């Protein structure tokens, strides 16, 4: 509980309590106006005006007590205003500092680097699956006869009905370039 | 919980408490409606203004909270790109510096020898298993006679209806290319 | 609202399309851990044998 | 979307590739562990009967 917001409670109670006020005055206003009646009728007329007195008196505070309520009300709204800026611009300068430091570690000439390291170290990854691979592809060669898988795929694509031939090999825009860089 | 994972849950829930500040009032808009009708009726003019006042603040109030919502979420919103490509940028940075030490201790050359290495291991692993295979056939020569292998053969092939005879030992590109080794 | 509306609109877009660098870079790195684990069994075999 | 799902087809091939490259290699150290174990029991043999 900071120091405004602990303001801030107080002055949002005594904006309930001054409409508590209010309504405790209507309904007394209420009650008042019953005992005119009866005192008017028992012919008590001095008893009558004390109560159309208390009736008009409890009438007009009430206003009174609505209106304060309202002006109340008013200024609470701003200081709630006042304490979430307040939370609000001093989570900023925190997120403002500490991106500050961040950004002064990690710089974007470091990232340069970072990312280009990244890059060609994948590279060097790629060359070394390339090899293990052909390395698996040799020691296992008579266990996979290029002849054998030629004609099972054949067959299979015989089967599915394509049009196509297993044991032989299997743009315009590249060729057109590459032919500029010849004529030139 | 980092110190920007703090901001950002407190820019986060800053948002979510002006959010709440625009339904309460809504809310006491409506509210205060009712109470200008009822006094409308009884002819209090002077609280139908007070509630009409009200109205009109918890009404513009409310575009206030709600504009300062928006705001805040759109902050916190920036604050999530930063601390989640911060945690990215964290990892990789780790993971090039550990692909850094093992593409040092197991650099290209010593895995292109380690390749090596294990095909010509399973080269004489061959070598091995044919030499046993071969002891075996010669140890159980008896129990195998080569005629009685064939005759069965030559059964089960002729009760198969297969055209081939069992006793008797059963590319072109390669026969053009030696041609031309010996033409040269 | 129309406001938070388009923000929230790209927003979700600029999400969707850094998940799916990250999810490269993931795939990458898991290409990175497991042939690390097969070089390395690879290199103990090679020994074994030898 | 298409970016990934391009990205993920090509991925699949890459992983069903190397699958079969390391389903390969452990073949051959399964020849490996089983003749060594043949091995030995035949030597013990020889040595039993000597």
């Amino acid at each position: 509980m900071s120091n405004m917001e602990k303001h801030l409670f107080n002055l949002k109670f005594a904006a309930k309590e001054l409409s508590r006020s209010a309504k405790k005055c209507d309904k007394e206003e209420k009650a008042e106006k019953a005992k005119i009646k009866k005192a008017i009728q028992k012919g008590n007329m001095e008893v009558a005006r004390i109560h159309a007195e208390n009736a008009i008196r409890q009438k007009n505070q009430a206003v009174n007590f609505l209106r304060m309520s309202a002006r109340v009300d008013a200024v609470a709204a701003r200081v709630q205003t006042a304490v979430t800026m307040g939370k609000v611009t001093k989570s900023m300068a925190g997120v403002v500092k500490s991106m500050d430091a961040t950004l002064k570690t990690m710089n974007l000439e470091k990232i340069s680097a970072l990312m280009d390291k990244f890059e060609h170290q994948f590279e060097t990854l790629d060359v070394q699956t390339q090899q293990m691979e052909d390395t698996v592809s040799s020691t296992t060669t008579l266990t996979t006869p290029q002849n054998q898988v030629d004609m099972l795929l054949q067959e299979m694509a015989d089967e599915a009905g394509l049009d196509l031939n297993m044991e032989l090999p299997q743009d315009e825009l590249s060729q057109r370039l590459a032919r500029l860089r010849d004529q030139v």
